[PDB]
């Protein structure tokens, strides 16, 4: 009864995948991830919520002649990681930061088979970069940068109009983290949030404004 998985071309070699979940209070929430094509290899930037939609996504690309080389999950929540177990079962390399894999284990979830540490990580040299801005939406949240098309996948860190689910947030750190991201990716042409429409570098400033207001709200009784 949920909207079908969507796959829409965003730019040369870049697709947005949109999967849907009902979230109590938030309604029917779209989740955007990317598929990035390097040569004839496909990289999932976040998995759909479900194994079934992860399989539909993979099959769509494989039928068109792309080889699934890996997934990277931007944070531990199921809107980024729901398909890791299914990918693992198909011997598709899954990636997450050491911190994301720690928070997956803490949450009783299947871990990524491959991990990385530190602040900047090249999943694919000169094509797909992982950057940790610091804690915000979650302690582990990372962004994914595509240097060639100047596309930033913000995941659930980019929150231009409201912060959404604060359950795992570090509201004290989020402003400092958003200042760092804003300083690093002003050159972004496209910024792709998890749960709202694609925009431009202005989404980094709007996110900073929301983080500052969230921290203020957290200090009220
Ligand atoms: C709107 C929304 O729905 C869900 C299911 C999430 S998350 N990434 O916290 O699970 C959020 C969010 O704030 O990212
Ligand atoms: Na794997
Ligand atoms: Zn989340
Ligand atoms: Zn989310």
């Amino acid at each position: 009864s949920l909207p079908d998985l969507k796959i829409e071309k965003l730019d040369e070699g870049v697709y947005v995948h949109t999967s849907f979940e009902e979230v109590n209070g938030w309604g029917v929430v779209p989740k955007h991830g990317l598929v990035v094509l390097v040569n004839a290899e496909a990289y999932l930037i976040d998995t759909p919520f479900t194994a079934k939609d992860t399989e539909k996504l993979v099959t769509w690309f494989v039928e068109r002649g792309y080889k699934i080389k890996g997934s990277i999950s931007s944070h531990f929540h199921s809107d980024s990681t729901g398909g890791i177990e299914w990918l693992n079962s198909r011997s598709i390399p899954t990636y997450a930061s050491e911190l994301t894999n720690e928070l997956l284990k803490k949450d009783g979830k299947v871990q990524a088979t491959n991990s990385f540490s530190g602040v900047n990580y090249w999943l694919v040299k000169n094509k797909i970069e992982v950057f940790y801005p610091g804690p915000g939406h979650t302690p582990d949240n990372v962004v994914v940068w595509l240097p060639e098309r100047k596309i930033l996948f913000g995941g659930c860190f980019i929150k231009p109009y409201g912060l959404g689910n604060l359950g795992d947030a570090n509201i004290e750190a989020w402003p400092k983290s958003a200042k760092l991201l804003k300083s690093k990716y002003g050159k972004a042409k496209l910024v792709v949030p998890s749960h709202s429409e694609v925009g431009d570098a202005s989404l980094l400033k709007l996110t900073l404004e929301q983080a500052v207001k969230g921290l203020n709200e957290s200090k009220k009784p």
